[PDB]
DNA sequence: GCAGTGCTCGTTTTTT
DNA sequence: CGAGCACTGC
């Protein structure tokens, strides 16, 4: 019903998700609710212009995001609503590999490479090459060839004209990927780019989508790269109608490939592409939205706009200049404990920084107080050692030519395999070009390998097979089990030294779990459908869920995110901006709007505070407060400040 | 391979 | 300043 989807939306939101069936750009403030637009845009679509389901393809970047979106399209909708897609560029990509893999030139079960298995690859390879790992750096061989993906660009597209220096990275890459394709490996940055290929190759295929999926929605747009720019244009062709959601002031990932162009470059690839702009704001109080407008106008590309609200002006912004950065610290810990004394939640508490780097401080600060807290930082539940080590056994079952997961735990546990005996078996890989493991089936059988080695390396190879059959016709959960004792790590972490050794054990146990309440789905084996989805979802750091803790993070990954009070930590030139922003760049924009994003995640209070002293890894500086800290209101500020009274008793 | 030891130098930053 | 970490001698 037409007055069932726009009634609670608000004049320009009612604009988004009534217009007619086109290519458009909504250009959603900061707490605008683009969500509730995109949702109540695909509901609109399916009721209103009478669209089947399957003809909508809603991408957005996080899982957590394509979640929050499968979530609520439910609810408004009747119930679960299949034949749309729904799920992020990666995830997007993952399954039209899987559904057309022999076109792709994939086989079967292809397995996709996490970062850390990326990188001890080119380390491998780096290696292999005889080149100098100290001048030759993985890390920057990585960077090199995921930037080239994020372009579309093939080892033979490089144009190194003459600089050794790039014709020698072309070289590394053409043998990762000469290798990657000849183990069934496949990173993340390849799944966009094999996937655009694909239907670049495949016309009936292509076809085939552009005929489905005549509604395209991507949400967060200005963090789009050149490929998934590309992809969504091949795909839109010249039939399909996209409505692309974005705020060109919130792209704050610019140095890992987002196109701050994008949001525009659609306009101009567009033409009758209009531009609807969501300006109110149901988050923040008008003093936040107001130190929001003015600090952002400092900005020079933008493509303006100005957030607005109904609500109250409420209370001001409080700056703080502490003594040094301890100080700081017992500053934001005692505005938490009145927030908590007042009968304020500790989850409605964050507390935000630059760099990892300001995390130490604070916690001990509130570990001090006796305040829980959680920190979002890194190590994601598939990322940790022993889950990685676990799954690169289950890996070997579904592919022997996994070199990746068979380099990480041949002999991991010890089981004999030393370095004299897998230096000539990696050699036997390049020079023989072979995957790791059919190489250790000539050797064993020429018996080029010392008797007691080549008995330990043989003895592995039948574990693997003998897991691989015995465990054929179990549940997830019971080959994972068997794997994981079989393999011998339960033994070799159940034995690990102390605290790391137990939760170690305590993770394979969740690893079982997830296998356990794992649902299927589909498609694939569960093994492989798993498989995959460990690999795209990194999963959390684990429990502690249920106590009302302060917030912890970086601003980077508060993006999205709300809350009553907001606490912003290490406010002074030289950390924010710091370094790179300095010395000549023009990221420094960039940093006025990872600073924007920040101030527009308060509700009801925003503090900002920084030191006159911190000690910088090594000495005591003397910072002074950012330039962004300037740039706000003076009526919208209010500056807390403790002065020494000595009063004559 | 692994336990210790001597030496970096600080990536702003996190997704998949 | 120290977490992380390339180096050997057993
Ligand atoms: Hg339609
Ligand atoms: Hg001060
Ligand atoms: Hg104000």
């Amino acid at each position: 019903d037409v007055s069932y989807l726009l009634d609670s939306l608000n004049d320009k939101q009612r604009e988004a998700v009534a217009a007619p069936r086109s290519n458009l750009l909504v250009l959603a403030g900061a707490g605008s609710g683009k969500t509730r637009v995109l949702v109540h845009r695909i509901a609109w679509l399916m009721s209103v212009e009478n669209c089947s389901p399957y003809s909508i393809m809603a991408v957005t970047f996080t899982n957590k995001a394509a979640a929050e979106m499968r979530h609520r399209i439910g609810q408004l909708m009747g119930t679960s609503q299949g034949g749309m897609w729904v799920g992020t560029f990666h995830g997007l990509a993952h399954r039209l590999l899987r559904a057309h893999h022999m076109d792709a030139n994939l086989p079967q079960d292809f397995q996709i490479l996490d970062s850390e298995d990326q990188l001890r690859l080119l380390k491998r390879l780096i290696k292999a090459m005889n080149l100098d790992e100290k001048q030759w750096p993985p890390r920057q061989a990585m960077w090199y060839i995921n930037s080239q993906k994020d372009e579309g660009l093939r080892p033979h597209h490089i144009q190194s004209y003459g600089n050794p220096v790039e014709q020698t990275w072309q070289k590394v890459y053409q043998a990762y990927q000469e290798a990657c394709d000849r183990a069934g490996l496949v990173d993340f940055a390849e799944l966009l780019l094999r996937a655009h290929e694909l239907w670049l190759n495949k016309p009936h295929i292509l076809q085939h989508y552009r005929e489905r999926f005549t509604n395209i929605l991507v949400d967060e747009f200005q963090d789009t790269n050149n490929i998934q720019y590309a992809w969504i244009r091949l795909l839109a062709g010249d039939t399909g109608k996209v409505m692309i959601v974005g705020d060109d002031d919130q792209s704050i990932y610019g140095w890992r490939g987002a196109q701050v162009e994008n949001i525009q470059r659609f306009l101009n690839d567009f033409p009758g592409a209009e531009t609807i702009r969501l300006e109110q704001n149901y988050r923040s109080t008008s003093n936040i939205l107001s130190a929001a407008n003015a600090l952002i106008e400092n900005n020079n590309g933008r493509l303006g706009k100005k957030l607005w609200t109904d609500g109250a002006d409420g209370e001001p912004i409080s700056l703080y200049c502490a003594f040094n950065e301890l100080d700081e610290a017992r500053f934001v810990v005692n505005r938490i404990k009145t927030w908590q004394d007042n009968g304020g939640a500790l989850a409605e508490c964050a507390i935000l920084y630059r760099s990892n780097a300001q995390s130490r401080v604070l916690e001990e600060a509130l570990l001090q107080a006796s305040m829980p807290y959680r920190i979002y930082g890194g190590m994601r539940f598939f990322e940790r050692q022993e889950i990685k080590d676990a799954l690169s056994y289950l890996r070997l079952i579904v592919n022997r030519n996994d070199d990746a997961a068979f380099e990480r735990v041949v002999n991991t546990p010890t089981r004999g395999i030393g370095d004299r005996t897998l230096d000539v078996v990696r050699q036997t890989s390049r020079d023989r070009q072979l995957t790791l493991w059919q190489a250790c089936r000539e050797l064993l059988q020429e018996k080029a390998l010392a008797g007691r080695a080549a008995s330990a390396l043989q003895r592995f190879m039948e574990l693997i097979d003998a897991l691989a059959q015995e465990t054929a016709d179990m549940p997830l959960h019971v080959q994972t089990d068997r794997v994981i004792k079989d393999s011998g790590l339960r033994t070799m972490y159940e034995q690990e030294k102390g605290e790391k050794g137990q939760t170690r054990i305590e993770n394979l146990e969740e690893l079982v779990t997830a296998t356990r309440q794992f649902s299927y789905n589909e498609d694939l084996m569960p093994l492989q459908a798993f498989l995959s989805h460990a690999a795209l979802e990194a999963g959390e750091g684990q429990a502690d869920t249920w106590q009302d803790a302060v917030q912890l993070m970086t601003l980077h990954s508060a993006k999205g995110l709300e809350f009553p009070q907001v606490f912003i930590v290490g406010m002074e030139e030289g950390m924010f901006p710091s370094q790179m922003s300095l010395d000549e760049g023009g990221r420094l924009e960039e940093e006025r709007r990872l600073a924007y994003v920040g101030v527009t995640r308060a509700m009801q209070k925003l503090t900002l505070t920084y030191a006159e002293t911190r000690r910088l890894y090594g000495k005591e500086v003397y910072h002074r407060p950012s330039r962004f800290i300037g740039e706000l209101p003076e009526e919208c500020v209010e500056e807390v400040r403790l002065r020494a009274t000595v009063s004559r008793p």
